[PDB]
């Protein structure tokens, strides 16, 4: 299967390892329902014209909530305790770790999320209709062939990389469609939106780069080394927990004030 059952299988891991990871696993989807609080909670603060962000934010938060403890749960459930070894093992009499939970929420988010900026910024010499069906072609096609890449994380690795590479072409046509609508975007508002629509940028390409960063963790320290251990399987789900809360999270409270800076004039 995955890298992830490789080691449980292979080599096992420290209850360090073990109990770290499902408590980063638990702080992610937590940190999702608090999330999903603030931002129905928040919806009157800002005018009509830009609630329906508030809404695919609360709409993430549920889908981020729900996929992401099905995964903690799948992580706790599928590795045992060993008193002889005093390690924890792949059990065979159980589902197996399994990342599709993880693949089936990027593949709901990715079009809301891309969507909602949208619904705060104006376009100038852009339409809608086009910048809307390249962010939601792209994204769906980032993740399939993401997906497909992840077939092969341990057996084949050079599949595994021809395939991550076809997922970052798809990424950086979202980079740029993103750069463009964040130009326009500009155009028009207060300095102060301005300023908070940069944060906005620099959180986007950092957060999104999060994820392939997570991708290779393993094999980033070569084929034999550090990393290629349960040290990367904790970076890996360290990372993603991170990448979760900032393009998740953090993306949409930055919208939020966003909209509620353009209420004012
Ligand atoms: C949870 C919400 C979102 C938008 C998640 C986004 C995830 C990525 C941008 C993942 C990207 C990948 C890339 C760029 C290439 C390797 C395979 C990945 C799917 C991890
Ligand atoms: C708007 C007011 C912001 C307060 C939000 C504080 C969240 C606290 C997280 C859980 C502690
Ligand atoms: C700009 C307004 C103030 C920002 C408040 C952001 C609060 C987000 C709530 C989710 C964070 C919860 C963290 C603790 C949960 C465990
Ligand atoms: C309007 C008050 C802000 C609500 C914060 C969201 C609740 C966080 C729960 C932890
Ligand atoms: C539209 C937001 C709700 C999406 C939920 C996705 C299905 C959750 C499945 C959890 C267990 C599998
Ligand atoms: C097109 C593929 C996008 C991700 C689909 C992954 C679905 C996995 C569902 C979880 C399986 C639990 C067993
Ligand atoms: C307005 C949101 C449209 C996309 C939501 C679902 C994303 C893909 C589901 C499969
Ligand atoms: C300048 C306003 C803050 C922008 C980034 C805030 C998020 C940093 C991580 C918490
Ligand atoms: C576009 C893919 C970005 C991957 C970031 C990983 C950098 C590894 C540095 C060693
Ligand atoms: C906005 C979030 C910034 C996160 C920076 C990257 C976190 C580094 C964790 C690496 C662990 C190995
Ligand atoms: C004007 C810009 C202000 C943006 C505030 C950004 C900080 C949001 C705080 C939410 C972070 C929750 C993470 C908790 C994890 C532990």
């Amino acid at each position: 299967a995955n890298f992830e059952n490789f080691i449980g299988a292979t080599e096992g891991f420290s209850e360090i390892a073990y109990q770290f990871t499902s408590h980063i696993l638990t702080l992610g989807y937590a940190v999702m329902l608090a999330g999903l609080l603030y931002f129905i909670l928040t919806i009157k603060n800002v005018d009509k014209k830009f609630q329906m962000s508030n809404i695919l934010s609360a709409v993430v938060m549920v889908s981020a909530f729900l996929l992401l403890y099905a995964q903690a749960q799948n992580w706790t459930s599928s590795f045992t305790f060993n008193e002889e070894v005093g390690r924890y093992f792949l059990d065979p009499s159980g589902d197996l770790f399994n990342n599709g939970y993880r693949y089936l929420n990027w593949l709901i988010d990715v079009p809301m999320l891309l969507f909602q900026i949208l619904f705060v910024v104006s376009l100038t010499t852009s339409k809608f209709s086009s910048v809307r069906n390249q962010f939601w072609f792209s994204g769906a096609m980032m993740i399939i062939t993401g997906y497909i890449g992840q077939f092969y994380e341990v057996s084949n690795l050079t599949a595994f990389l021809v395939w991550g590479a076809i997922s970052s072409a798809f990424f950086f046509h979202i980079l740029w469609v993103m750069k463009k609508v964040i130009n326009e975007g500009k155009e028009g508002i207060s300095p102060a939106g301005q300023k908070i629509l940069s944060n906005i940028w620099i959180l986007f390409l950092i957060s999104w780069t999060l994820y392939p960063g997570a991708y290779l963790m393993p094999y980033l320290t070569g084929v034999d080394g550090f990393l290629y251990s349960e040290d990367g399987v904790m970076a890996r789900q360290l990372v993603y927990t991170i990448a979760d809360v900032s393009s998740k999270v953090i993306y949409g409270v930055l919208l939020g004030n966003l909209a509620i800076t353009l209420s004012k004039n």
